[PDB]
RNA sequence: UUUUUUUUUUUUUUUUUUUUUUUUUUUUUUUUUUUUUUUUUUUUUUUUUUUUUUUUUUUUUUUUUUUUUUUUUUUUUUUUUUUUUUUUUUUUUUUUUUU
């Protein structure tokens, strides 16, 4: 899927109308959004203090 | 439906900086916000010392009675028509969730 490649057309996988649902979102994968938010709300960081 | 930092142009990151500076010290003197002199109870005329007293008195007691600010008699849930007894219910439903 090319995901290390930076200049590639996966981050605009949606607007290109490549895909119409993304495999890398947080509807799609919930409790990996709640993982690693909260380690790093726990290690004392302030983005991770507003995710949903 | 889709989403899920009320993040993001790229840069940057002391609500730091002319240069020089650093007691919101200083004329020189000075240093009781002491002092004429001499005094020192914001004492005293002499008397005097209950903001006591006419005498008499001494419950801010009393006419005599009296002594529940009790009582017609009867009574004694400021109960009761009967019936009743979720200030429940059409049926279906049951996140004041959702493209």
């Amino acid at each position: 899927q090319e995901i290390d490649k930076s200049t590639s057309y996966m981050p605009y996988l949606i607007d290109m109308g490549i895909s119409a649902k993304s495999p890398y979102s947080t509807i799609k994968n919930p409790s990996f959004h709640f993982w690693g938010q909260l380690v790093a709300a726990l290690c004392r960081s302030k983005r991770a203090l507003n995710a949903r």
